[PDB]
């Protein structure tokens, strides 16, 4: 699944995610958003199983964003976590938290939730 | 920030989290987990806000573990997403995603969320 | 949206959800999950917003289930919490928590996130 | 456990859960949040196991909130998914969901997730 994890993916949302699977177990790579308070690309790093099991199961992963870059800083990060599932129609369905850099007393409306299904078309 | 994130942190279950804060944004480091199917350490890596907010507010960040290693494979990843509080009792306070490599049929009941606060001490 | 919601709706998964929204805000009903441990109907219960914005915004719910009926009990419950969207293709987006009792020292791994999307047909 | 759920409930914000646990598993009562766009109380409905396993594992259950009253309509709803645990430190552990209406442009930003401990004491 290095091979068919490294390359450009899309969201449901127009967002593009552009990673490299490395041998060992890395991801890196560059997330632009469609929504919110982003433009541009930011930088991702995160990590995948690289020895998935070989019985029709799906490939944990997930990476990280934090939203800072040269252009935009939103004080905030996102982490998606999922699973790679090859094959002609491949797909990476993930769950997604998006915490925000808040005061103590605003802590409990620091997080958001979220799903994301990223294809290799659209 | 990278001063204050930079070091060894352990939370409620009595896990470590060994993380160097790099200046552009980075985070590298290695899990070791209390609990579940975890011997040793983990590879993690993620990203922070580096220029946070100056008005009391926490420093948004994320990292990732897929859970390999050298000596198992729990076809798995975290990924926590979170803020850094800093000063005398300073805390890293986060929400996670585990994803479990799963069949199509079971990717219903793949992914566990929960919370784990880090500190400096115990 | 009294009317839009009561009635009966479908997720992804193939699980039947029948629920009748009350003048006040509630949510009675039953649910049959075509996953998971489970048989036939539970009972459940919840909360709708009955004066929702005018604005094209849906309309903010939430209900559970505890998974204890006369055939099983699988010392569990589920929330979900999503909004109703009306129109001809209307639709009910969740996202869930499932809550197994545990131990303490299980307590960690208590608790599966998802999310299921609901129509009136299929 | 209808003896040790039914009663109140504080939580780490200073909010009030006043509730009832019927035999057959229903849960009933009041919400009072300390926090967010609220006053005064709220129904409240959900379900609890009111058979749970007696092996030292919590009782599963949850419950929703509507956040309209005659006061205030926040649109928007909770669902707290999680298990009480009695003794003489008896807690109820949570998990929630705050998803608010928002439109279908806006619905990638529509829920919040945290996590609440509530005690019979504070």
């Amino acid at each position: 699944d290095e091979a068919g994890i490294t390359g450009t993916w899309y969201n449901q949302l127009g967002s593009t995610f552009i990673v490299t699977a490395g041998a060992d177990g890395a991801l890196t790579g560059t997330y632009e958003s469609a929504v919110g308070n982003a433009e541009s690309r930011y930088v991702l790093t995160g990590r995948y199983d690289s020895a998935p099991a070989t019985d029709g199961s799906g490939t944990a992963l997930g990476w990280t964003v934090a939203w800072k870059n040269n252009y935009r800083n939103a004080h905030s990060a996102t982490t998606w976590s999922g699973q790679y599932v090859g094959g002609a129609e491949a797909r990476i369905n993930t769950q997604w938290l998006l915490t925000s850099g808040t005061t103590e007393a605003n802590a409990w409306k620091s997080t958001l939730v979220g799903h994301d299904t990223f294809t290799k078309v659209k």
